[PDB]
C-alpha cells in the first residue's frame, strides 16, 4: 500500500540524509523524483567515489536512479498511477546484433540504405530527414551501428551468463528531461559512439575491446536537453539500484521494464499545432 | 501627429537595423510596410527564434505585423488616411460555432447543402465566395478558433465569437473573382487521438479538442501566395502589441473594422473595361 511504500521511503532518505523540506513533502506521486533521485546521490558520494562513466553525465546517472528506485518503491507498495510509467524506460528486443550486416529500426522491420540505414518509412525522404510516419532512427555508418549493439550484447553476456532470456533485449529510456507537444523524435535519440582507446589497450571490459562502438542516448531533438547515457551505464543504474535496495532490505521486489511495443505515439512529428502569446489585455479586440 | 510616429519609426527602424534604403524611402504614408516588415522579421529572429507556425508562409505572418504595427504608429501619431486600413483586416461575428452543427456566410445565412455554400448557389454574383466542401471538417475549425481565444482571453468580456479575418491579400493592396482571402478548414492530423490531459495549455487543448484549423488564403488561389492561419493571424496581433509595449510602455487604440455585409464583397462575374494608355492627344485621324 501507498502507506506501506511510504515506510520504506522515509528510511532510505533519513539513511542518506535528504533535505528536511523533500522528505517532509514526498507523498509518492509520479513527478515526485528529486528525494529519491537525492538518496541515490549521497549513496554514490559515500559508497562508490570511484564510478568512472563512459559517454554520460552525473546528472543522468544519479537520475536515472532515481527512476529505478521509484520502480521499486513502488512495486513494493503495489502501487500503479495510471498514465505513468516509473522507469521511463522500455526493454527493446532489436535484431540488430544477429544476422551479418543487418539492422532493423524500432518499426521491427529493415532498415533501407542510403551505407547509411533509414527507417524504411523515410523512403521519399532525402537519407537523414524524416517524414511524419518515421520512428526517427538513422545512421550514417552502419557497420559501427551493429558493433555497438554486439558490444551492449556481449557486455549483457558477461554480466548474466546463464541468463534464460535477455541478451536480445535493449534496456532504453524512452524519454528525455524534455517529455517528462514537440516536433521532430519523441524518444530520447539512440547513437553509436566508438572506443578508439579500446582499438589496441574481467569479460565486460573486454566487451568494449571486441566490439570497439557503444550505444549512447541522448535528448530527443538535441526543446532539447543535456540528457546523455550510454546503454552500459544504463545497465549499471538499474543494477546499482537493486544492490542499494538489497543493502536496506531482506527482499526485491518485482520491477517490470514494459516490452517495447511500436505505436503512432513515437512517430517523427513535422506539423505542429498553436501555442498563443502572452497578452495582458482581459478582452481581444478594441471596439 | 506625423513627425511623431515619424520619430518613433526611425527609432524602431535604427534599433532593429532595416536597410538604409528602406529607412530613408519611409514616410509614414498608407502602403509603406516593407521596412516594417523587416524590424519585424529582425526583431522575430532575435527575441523569438522560437516562433513556429502552423500552416502558414513566413512572410505572410511578418507582413501581418508590419500592418499592424503601422496601425499602431499611426494611431500613436495620430495620422489617418481617406481610404486605407493598416490592419487589412475586419472582425467577423461568425455564427459558425454557436448551433451544433450550423456554419453561416458572410451574408449571414445558413449555409445550405455533405457539402455547405452560400444560398445564393443552390458562384453567383450575388454570391460571398464562401463554400465548404464537408460541414463538420468546417464547423470543427471554427470551433477550434473559438477555443483558442477563450483561452488567450480567458477574463474577455466580448470577443469569442468574432474573428480576425484579414480582407485583402497581396492582390488587392476591380479584379473577378471573390472580393477577399478564401477561408479553407484544414484538419490537424496529428491532434486526433491525443490525450486532453496532457498539460496545463489551454490553446493547445483548442487544437486537441477540434483538431482542425482556419486557413486564410488569396482571394482567388493575378493570385499571390497568401497563407496564414487564424491562431497566426492573431498571434501576429498579439506579438506586434508585445513589440510596442516593451518600446513604448503604453499601447494606443486601434480598432479592426466589423464586418458589415456590402455588395462590394460579392464574387464578381462580369469586368468593367480599362483603357489603354494611348500616347495620342486626339483619338482619330481625319
Ligand atoms: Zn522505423
Ligand atoms: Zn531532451
Ligand atoms: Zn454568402
Ligand atoms: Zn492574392
Amino acid at each position: 500500500a501507498w502507506e506501506k511504500g511510504m515506510e520504506a521511503a522515509r528510511a532510505l532518505m533519513d539513511k542518506y540524509h535528504v533535505d528536511n523540506d523533500l522528505k517532509a513533502n514526498f507523498k509518492l506521486l509520479p513527478d515526485q523524483v528529486e528525494a529519491l533521485a537525492a538518496v541515490c546521490k549521497t549513496w554514490l558520494n559515500e559508497e562508490h567515489r570511484g564510478l568512472q562513466l563512459t559517454f554520460t553525465s552525473n546528472k543522468t546517472f544519479v537520475t536515472m536512479m532515481g527512476r529505478f528506485l521509484q520502480a521499486y518503491l513502488q512495486s513494493f507498495a503495489e502501487v500503479t498511477y495510471k498514465h505513468h510509467e516509473p522507469t521511463g524506460c522500455a526493454l527493446w528486443l532489436h535484431r540488430c546484433a544477429e544476422i551479418e550486416g543487418e539492422l532493423k529500426c524500432l518499426h521491427g522491420s529493415i532498415m533501407i540504405n542510403k551505407d547509411a540505414r533509414c527507417c524504411v518509412h523515410d523512403a521519399a525522404c532525402p537519407a537523414n530527414q524524416f517524414s511524419g510516419k518515421s520512428c526517427g532512427m538513422f545512421f550514417s555508418e552502419g557497420a559501427k551501428a551493429q558493433v555497438a549493439f554486439k558490444q551492449i550484447k556481449a557486455f549483457m553476456q558477461a554480466l548474466y551468463p546463464n541468463a534464460q532470456t535477455g541478451h536480445g533485449h535493449l534496456l532504453m529510456p524512452l524519454r528525455c528531461e524534455c517529455n517528462s507537444p514537440f516536433l521532430g523524435r519523441q524518444l530520447p535519440k539512440l547513437t553509436p559512439f566508438a572506443l578508439s582507446n579500446a582499438e589496441d589497450l574481467d569479460k565486460s571490459v573486454l566487451a568494449s575491446v571486441h566490439h570497439p562502438a557503444l550505444i549512447v542516448f541522448q535528448c530527443c531533438n538535441p526543446p532539447n536537453c543535456d540528457f546523455k547515457i550510454s546503454a552500459p551505464d544504463l545497465l549499471n543504474a538499474l543494477v546499482m539500484v537493486r544492490s542499494l535496495w538489497s543493502e536496506n532490505f531482506t527482499e526485491l521486489p518485482r520491477m517490470v521494464v514494459p516490452e517495447f511495443k511500436w505505436s503512432t505515439k513515437h512517430q517523427y512529428r513535422n506539423v505542429s499545432l498553436p501555442v498563443a502569446h502572452s497578452d495582458a489585455r482581459q478582452n481581444p479586440f478594441d471596439f
